[PDB]
């Protein structure tokens, strides 16, 4: 990773593809955001786990 994702925008993008509780179409829809802007991978990072908690089995 380095022309598009640098660092931290490619671990928040792992982050979001290996959240457990977060479903499909939340996680694609947030990792098609993501590729489409690394930048503001921390809020979408954010918003997913946020998304992955609400959802987490209780």
């Amino acid at each position: 990773a380095d022309n598009k994702f640098n660092k931290e925008q490619q671990n928040a993008f792992y982050e979001i593809l290996h959240l457990p509780n977060l479903n499909e179409e939340q996680r694609n829809a947030f990792i098609q955001s993501l590729k489409d802007d690394p930048s503001q991978s921390a809020a979408l990072l954010a918003a997913a786990k946020a998304l992955n908690d609400a959802q987490a089995p209780k």
